[PDB]
């Protein structure tokens, strides 16, 4: 098992790059970081930013989660992202995504100590 802070960092953070590096980015992605395994994942966001400033946000807005949880934060500055989305063709095993680049603020719902991300809601 996984813990839930080592499960956001896998689905959710790649400071590798500082954008998508192409339309098959999601594509390659998604498989890589083992979200095909058992299924096509149906949405994932990757945050490009460092580890640290992704961290950070759970000190910075307080804000609710989509379900009504009190421990979701909105980031005060807007983050490079991407959204991976599962596209027409997409028919598990043979997942298929589309990338799409943006720059937005980003929500995530924290827990534990340190208290850090565990949980990706939204972006803004």
């Amino acid at each position: 098992k996984e813990t839930a802070a080592a499960k956001f960092e896998r689905q959710h953070m790649d400071s590798s790059t500082s954008a998508a590096s192409s339309s098959n980015y999601c594509n390659q992605m998604m498989k890589s970081r083992n979200l095909t395994k058992d299924r096509c994942k149906p949405v994932n966001t990757f945050v490009h930013e460092s580890l640290a400033d992704v961290q950070a946000v759970c000190s910075q807005k307080n804000v609710a989660c989509k379900n009504g949880q009190t421990n979701c934060y909105q980031s005060y500055s807007t983050m490079s992202i991407t959204d991976c989305r599962e596209t027409g063709s997409s028919k598990y095993p043979n997942c298929a995504y589309k990338t799409t680049q943006a720059n937005k603020h980003i929500i995530v719902a924290c827990e534990g100590n340190p208290y850090v991300p565990v949980h990706f809601d939204a972006s803004v």
